[PDB]
């Protein structure tokens, strides 16, 4: 089904009769980062199959929940199982999750991600304040936004020059700070790889060259959802490896380490975002 | 449908019926830059969706002619209401517009359009006459011929080498030079993003890199499918605003602005693209 | 119909049948590098419309056989006939022949391809070693594993850094210098562009800048489902042109140059790779 107003108004309607909370902070968090998910307040969780006209998910198979409570003395959602354009939905399965957000009263989304390291400086768990992007999908018109506009959300041309909030980043350097891990807290531009192969030692030092300090494979599409319906956005990655080193090393890149970072952080990540949630103006 | 030779023809056959006028001119005008459509002379306006396989252009909605006359002694026809990607229209749809002007007898192609300038020597108000690209999507495996080739129109592996006729580009330079306004004019390299977004602060700054002088959303898919068929080509760009200057001071871009650009300069394009079909050899 | 498990079993199970051949290894040659074919041994021809599953081809036409026989004494399985992606053909129409090649029991991949140099080093008539690329259409959502992973056959985000085995590389030069055209060999990144037009000058020059050494329209999407499902890969590009140096003279690429560069080094590039065959560990 299409994203637009009528079908999010839908599935919005569905998740208020059920959960009784009204968010105003809405959560996505990366592979093996969702811990925080599980200490969420009088929580209600709702698996994506039972909301009308949400994108079906069971070919992929795994988590796939809403989930809805407070954090912080904050009412927040968060969804526990995200969406990657490498399995195959649509531009539409990818946008009404966030529009249904929006509908609800979100005013501010949280995002975390696995990345690979270009910027020489990084490495292997460190984190990074992300401050701008370079879609590649976008630019070769396989953007999220590709198709009719949907007038009530947003424009038809949206501008991203502040998609990403810059007092986010200042708090989220704060708390890092207060809790004396500044020393791991980068900022730096995301590059959007469709994916789902890593990219090659030579994709790598072509991104080393255009001014990427981190590549992915999310996170891009939700941001220009969210920033096209007037969402504020803060967006963190987690550095599992620096590709450029790897390449010069041949060394690989899988799956299975990239989950042992994940693990390593995790708790560190949960405790931060927790304290994010409970200072946002 | 399939923009083959069948369809084309079908198309053809109704567009001669009615309006009388075989044109040698077809001409493609930009956003806020068709007032010359409105001074074509004994002229004939033929919405889209009255001819025979002509794409469907509801959902989008807004204006969509094609309207065949005179102008400067020239027989011409005219887009308006112009075919964009980013709203999901197929390869098939962008090309069967051209294909049928070459049908009915088109030899030149003029495009203008609303871009933003890369170079750091383009001001907003400036012209740029475009002498090459670079097709982001066509990298990407969404190029305008993707698919079956249609063999009456052109061979299956373009060279895109003489795409831009200089012989067009240098006219156009005599005129403005005639007018005393050639300090507005400039030469450069196309980029194309697909879009709808506006290119981010970090898109913009590798474009830098890369050697574009501009860049836009439209006009590489038609110039490839006239370039196919052997239509010769002039495509002149009208700089809204330098977006190299506006990541430096975090200004913003925004259609309002890109619109009040276009209606400071429409008069004199206007002028300038009556004297170049004048003119033309 | 998906490139998945039971269906490449089926097409396997009607090969075995009819053929009797089990291959270690498969071939994919070029346009106009197809001689070697003509010659297996104690061969067998199969038109790729009679086996279950396979892509339907008919649209595009010409040849579409697989070959299965004897070279220098080992078993091997050709492709007479590639499917390339400017055709139009889905991700899965392409893996679904490279997965019944891994079925039937092949461990080695030998690939050729014709490429527009990059590199100022590359003449025409080169042979250009590959041993790496740049994706753009994996970059830009239209890599070749979009959708469900196949568990079957690899992991959901495979790793390409070892994708051009380096073993291959070194047997490839080492019969070139017992045979005195080691002069004629280089190594190099290929650039995947998706076409079917030629690289633009422009882009040519980006290229350039990006560290690309050849660019060309084939290729990178068997070798990443080679890679997946663990088959070893050698790729070679035949150098039709350098790119570069056309567009600093103004001179045209075309299908017609192209084809006698081709048959020009076909004789050359047939004993090569029997003997590689032949040296196959």
């Amino acid at each position: 089904v299409v994203a637009n107003y009528e079908n999010a108004s839908m599935a919005a309607d569905y998740i208020k009769r059920v959960s009784n909370v009204l968010p105003d902070i809405g959560i996505i968090c990366g592979s093996g980062l969702g811990k925080l998910i599980e200490e969420i307040e009088e929580r209600k969780v709702i698996p994506y199959i039972n909301i009308p006209n949400f994108p079906k998910t069971t070919v992929a198979g795994h988590v796939g929940n809403l989930v809805l409570g407070s954090v912080g003395g904050r009412k927040i959602v968060a969804m526990q199982g995200r969406l990657h354009m490498y399995e195959g939905y649509s531009n539409q399965e990818i946008a009404l999750p966030i529009r249904v957000m929006k509908l609800l009263g979100v005013r501010v989304l949280l995002i975390t991600n696995l990345a690979g390291g270009i910027n020489r400086k990084l490495k292997s768990g460190d984190f990074v304040l992300i401050k701008g992007h370079i879609n590649f999908p976008g630019l070769g018109l396989n953007n999220v936004l590709v198709g009719p506009n949907q007038d009530e959300f947003g424009p038809r041309f949206p501008d991203l020059s502040n998609a990403y909030d810059r007092l986010l980043q200042q708090l989220a350097l704060k708390i890092a700070q207060e809790n004396d891990f500044q020393d791991l807290v980068h900022e730096g531009v995301y590059a959007f790889n469709g994916g789902p192969t890593y990219e090659s030692p030579d994709e790598s030092n072509m991104l080393l060259k255009l001014g990427c300090d981190v590549v992915g494979m999310s996170t891009v599409p939700e941001v220009i959802i969210a920033c096209h319906c007037g969402i504020k956005v803060l967006a963190v990655s987690l550095i599992a490896n620096n590709s450029i080193l790897d390449a010069e090393n041949d060394v690989s890149i899988n799956h299975e380490k990239v989950l042992a970072v994940a693990e390593k952080r995790a708790d560190l990540l949960q405790m931060w975002f927790k304290e994010i949630i409970t200072r946002l103006p």
